[PDB]
């Protein structure tokens, strides 16, 4: 099995973008209608599901803006720094990306708290259980993703 | 641990170069003196150690020339073929690389036969036991190396 420590900065970035950023965008497109439906249908009975929709939307919009910043501005800066060019704001860039990750992590903590980890009541059927499983999988994937960035990619440039 | 289907050709090549090629060159530099000393001290009364020295040398020079060919000429062609440019000898390239790996593999089975699968005789000590340990691990390392190229890297482009 392949050890990410041997990748250099630009391969680690290509890997992140293929394994994490693009599947994340696609899962967001696919999953948001279901979160919205769950809120619309059972939110009146259960107000924590409306809070879940809004926390999920905030989580999603933050992640999309964060991945666009990484793809368009900041990952290219890490690559330039690895090649020997002068990059000021390199620790500014790293610190803002770490701040973004910490915020995303606390939103995941909140979503999981809202759903009692991701345990659906016996009242739940179909769309409800789908949303819970997908949100749990999105949390696992996001944890792996930001751990790769924080403890491998950023350590190679700091 | 990485999933190779998200590494493109360029990144997987960089991976192989950091994880196998450069460590293998370092290990050849460090291990050769010990092989030469084992054959010089114990070779006279144990001629299979002299045969082992000559087989190891052949295996090692073939590996070094083969990795040079991949790094300087053939891996860049795999990357160009991934990137759409015309590389009308790609299959020739892959066939010669596969044939090289076969030849190396057979040199390894020979080295293993000479050493009874790298288990030292009782009367061996020190340098003799060191050489068998290091050769055993270098065979393990080389099989992984060759399997990654043959069955992951070369299948991305053929
Ligand atoms: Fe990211
Ligand atoms: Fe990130
Ligand atoms: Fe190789
Ligand atoms: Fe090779
Ligand atoms: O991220
Ligand atoms: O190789």
């Amino acid at each position: 099995s392949l050890n990410p420590k041997f990748l250099n900065v630009s391969s680690l970035i290509q890997y992140i973008q293929s394994a994490y950023h693009e599947p994340l965008r696609e899962e967001f497109k696919n999953l948001t209608p279901y979160v919205t439906k769950l809120s619309k249908v059972h939110g009146p009975n259960h107000p924590y599901l409306v809070e879940l929709k809004e926390t999920y939307d905030t989580f999603k919009n933050g992640m999309l803006e964060h991945m666009q910043k990484e793809d368009d501005v900041d990952f290219p800066k890490l690559i330039k720094y690895e090649q020997g060019e002068v990059v000021d704001d390199i620790n500014t860039v790293i610190d803002d990306l770490v701040s973004d990750h910490i915020a995303t992590g606390e939103l995941l903590v909140k979503m999981s708290e809202l759903t009692s980890s991701y345990e659906p009541p016996i009242e739940a059927a179909g769309t409800w259980r789908l949303v819970y499983q997908r949100l749990k999988a999105l949390e696992v994937l996001t944890h792996e993703h930001v751990h790769l960035e924080n403890h491998v990619l950023f350590k190679k440039v700091s």
